[PDB]
């Protein structure tokens, strides 16, 4: 006779958990996460910003890389998120306890973050993480300014209701670099058509493809670097093959159209 | 020499606080609020639904009218909201403590409700009320079904980010009546253009006018009855002069266009 | 070279996950959990009360047993908790989404429940579960009355800050039965002396031993049945060997004294 | 005929709202509130701590006084509270939005703060303020250390369940000064005996009198300065007449005993 199943941990490919040293993207922007999960540190004269933290177990590694960059826990002022799933917002709660950082997010992302990713529209309770509270709610197109760097939120609902692209302008070799940290556009295992928990899912994804295509985008980065053709382990050529935002959006739309057709057939 | 000002209470016209007896809208739908604030009771064989409660001080009156209708506190199963301002969601926290009711709302409305209307995009802390938690987060177009009555959410952001129209089909004289409880479309004292806390405000209002115009709408009701030309004190002719959703949307858009022009001149 | 560890799921002995049929404790009280985790259903003419739910994956089983007892989801009115760890409050969030149930708990238990057991004073983030909100905060000695059954809270801090014993009087064979659902008194792996996250831990445990010893207690039950010598699989003799509250408290204090001495030596 | 009453604002004596310039208590501790409400700034080489903020409308004044003291918004690291009523925690939410400050509080105070003082055990919804979230939950006797100043929490439940005394050691004229910021011990309009929302109220107050009497206490301060015989407008003699903690506790107990006798007679 038969017990209920044990809880199953959210396990991921080893490369998603492989620590890397900070990799410079532009004068003040660094990848400080793992080989296969993005966590961006932007350093200003008035404190640092973190965009995503990856998986829950990455908090100490992130703090190590911040220290290596000259950023103490008191100096981390702000955490921004692409979206509030365990593999991108995992360590936010612990980061808030261990640093000065406050979280800014849209209402959708704040609600999901506050329930630790539980009751996910598509994953249920299978992919949860420690809950965290947002300190500031942001609206579409709202700006947040830290030490003179202006971050603009561009909502791009689909992968989660609260999915957001964050854009800012850094410098490199003396010239401006418009960085676009565009969120995921995948729909892994999702029911796309007639989903009662997300009735306008398709319309939202389509609008989001268009939003991504039009972002100010000298350099695209994505929460999973492979989605934008980054290779964080490739050193001086890590970003050489990166997609434009236009190409990223088009590829995501072609994949989505294929998934729709397969869902209709399945 | 000069102390800081006393706190100022949110005071309203007396008619907004004038109790009225239940007024039947359709076979299972009743206005149970005050003369000038809507609070709709929908009674099903499987419990009752309340859409809005008006001002914070209306909780006991609402429970009295429920009792008059045969609805005990245990029988109130669900509270839905047009939007989470003090004059419409005021008594929600107290209602939850005193009844079996659970709150369903979109993420925007849930976030504002949970802070008691504080840090409002336009009103600051001037119009607050007891905070309440939502039990279920709803997405645009999602349905909720109670005792066979199907409520559909139609987001219509503008007056608040989370503004929602709720629609359902009741019966009257044997025939179906498609009821549309459309939210407010006013922008009282709002900065419309270039608002840093709401950058896409104008676009959102315009989309919301179009949403309202197209709602299934044999009968329109609104949180302030005067917005839809209801007169709750007029008895058997309370709804005789009611606007169509098309006319409500058009009138709101003409007012909004005038406010835009005046803001440009002011 | 070496990735960060995978997240580790909270795994438990199979007997803790072994479903059992409802086992009657008294005229209106039933064990409806698993062989080795208590979940008590108290059925009244005015709805049902659940005290604990066990592990997160037990929600559907609990609802099955409620249905077997004549309790539909609408009829579950109240969830009470011994303490807010994953193996006792695990399924609370899901139960709230799927039933009419509202949660009453003390402030300590409410705070831990709302963070899904994360940032535990002793376990860190190793034993988390879906977060849930409390609907009512209870004070020490406060009563809650459902369908004529009066539940009294007795705080007994130690195993968690919010640990609570719940007492009520049922009937059996015509006579009153004072049931005491006393919380855990273990300190598994805890640093007892000089704990910076719990400076008065020892004093609290000692007061809690005394609280437990003095409870009205014709029948003791505990979250882990083995702690009170229940054997839920033993049928008509499941409770034959149960400890008195006095014996439970004394045994827990002797164990605690031994742990203190071993900690001083270790 | 008769509308429901207008909401009534929480109004206070003018002196409670009368701004004052910073008044030095010890080398690093300043009163920065109003004439009749305490708000303590402790300045360290590693940022500043605020203990209480007074009424909701005091936020800007507090920030002005911080600026006068050399404390920018980024430099405010921590807010601690005596208890979470509107006249002491009023501006906490706004302070968090406008500074780097994080809130540490016990579970009881955190729960009341998060509901903006609504559903108060004694005041109902009559004395509410903007809700705020705590960033860290503290246990009885726990320490928090900022820039080398060690703050110790001493729970003293009664006026609110979460009432706390905060103690720390500053210096003055070269010598250590043990400062005790003891919470209120009043019970304004409270039902003391047999209160169903607070069954152990009397026992808690009695234990709290004893806690206060034994605090390390070279200098006592209280949320209402008059309770400890401070006169913030008296300049160089503001603290000359201050009570010892022993005298404060004894006076509060004599008042409480009188209130008990009057309640028995009333
Ligand atoms: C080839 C490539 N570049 N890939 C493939 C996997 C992810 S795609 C998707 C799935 C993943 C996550 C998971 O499967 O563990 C679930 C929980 O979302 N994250 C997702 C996201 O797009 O953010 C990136
Ligand atoms: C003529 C007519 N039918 N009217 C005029 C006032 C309201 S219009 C607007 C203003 C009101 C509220 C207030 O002024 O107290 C603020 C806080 O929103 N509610 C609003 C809403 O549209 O919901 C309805
Ligand atoms: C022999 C007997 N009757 N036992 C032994 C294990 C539990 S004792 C303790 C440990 C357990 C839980 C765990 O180890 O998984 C942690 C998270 O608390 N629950 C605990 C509690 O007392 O509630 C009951
Ligand atoms: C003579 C003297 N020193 N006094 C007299 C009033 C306050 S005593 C009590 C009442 C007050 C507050 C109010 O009445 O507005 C309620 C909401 O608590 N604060 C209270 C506290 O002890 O904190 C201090
Ligand atoms: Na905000
Ligand atoms: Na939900
Ligand atoms: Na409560
Ligand atoms: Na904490
Ligand atoms: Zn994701
Ligand atoms: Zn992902
Ligand atoms: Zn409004
Ligand atoms: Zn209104
Ligand atoms: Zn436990
Ligand atoms: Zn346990
Ligand atoms: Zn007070
Ligand atoms: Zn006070």
């Amino acid at each position: 006779e038969v017990p209920l199943p044990q809880l199953r941990a959210y396990t991921v490919d080893a490369s998603w958990l492989q620590p890397m040293a900070p990799l410079q993207i532009a004068d003040h922007t660094w990848q400080i996460g793992t080989e296969d999960l993005t966590a961006l540190l932007v350093q200003t004269p008035d404190g640092a910003v973190l965009l995503d933290g990856g998986m829950p177990q990455m908090a100490s590694h992130l703090l190590d890389n911040m220290k290596a960059r000259g950023v103490t826990p008191r100096d981390l002022r702000l955490i921004l998120l692409s979206h509030a799933h365990a593999d991108h917002a995992g360590p936010v709660a612990e980061l808030k306890r261990r640093t000065g950082a406050k979280v800014a997010a849209n209402a959708e992302s704040a609600v999901l973050l506050a329930r630790g990713g539980s009751d996910d529209l598509h994953f249920g309770d299978g992919i949860t993480y420690p809950p965290a509270n947002a300190d500031r709610i942001v609206m579409d197109g709202e700006v947040i300014t830290v030490g003179g760097i202006v971050f603009t939120a561009h909502f791009m609902a689909g992968h989660t209701p609260g999915s957001t692209a964050w854009t800012w302008t850094d410098t490199r070799n003396g010239k401006p670099v418009r960085i676009a940290y565009a969120d995921s556009l995948s729909a892994p295992g999702y029911q796309l058509q007639g989903n009662p928990r997300y009735p306008h899912l398709i319309e939202d994804y389509r609008r989001s493809f268009a939003t991504v295509r039009a972002l100010p985008c000298d350099v695209l980065l994505t929460p999973h670097p492979g989605a934008s053709n980054w290779d964080y382990a490739a050193g001086a050529r890590a970003g050489a093959k990166a997609l434009t935002c236009k190409a990223y959006a088009d590829a995501a739309e072609q994949k989505f159209d294929g998934q729709l057709a397969k869902e209709t057939a399945g």
